[PDB]
């Protein structure tokens, strides 16, 4: 029934934050798919108050796919918002700055 949220395993760890107005949750499964398989996602943006967050996470099979997408989607802006992404570094915060 109730299961804990599946985070990426040993070696691949992908957090996608700061998605543009056409990127979003049912579409996260859509554009990342030919570079490798989906396992679980949800966007925690607290929808009723809109405090800066827009913070994400996702599960990819095995580490030969970590480093091959982690740099093709870094810094290329889509629209009025920019995408910044990295290997799982020590989790201390859930705000941009």
């Amino acid at each position: 029934g109730s299961h804990m949220q599946k985070e990426g395993p040993e070696g691949a760890n992908l957090f996608i934050y700061h998605l543009p107005q056409e990127f979003g949750d049912q579409d996260i499964l859509q554009m990342f798919m030919p570079f490798g398989n989906v396992i679980s996602a949800k966007v925690f943006i607290d929808k009723q108050t809109n405090l800066s967050k827009c913070f994400g996470f996702v599960s990819y099979d095995n580490p030969v796919s970590a480093q091959a997408a982690i740099q093709a989607m870094n810094g290329f802006q889509i629209g009025m918002k920019r995408l910044k992404v990295q290997l799982k570094r020590s989790k201390n915060d859930s705000k941009p700055y």
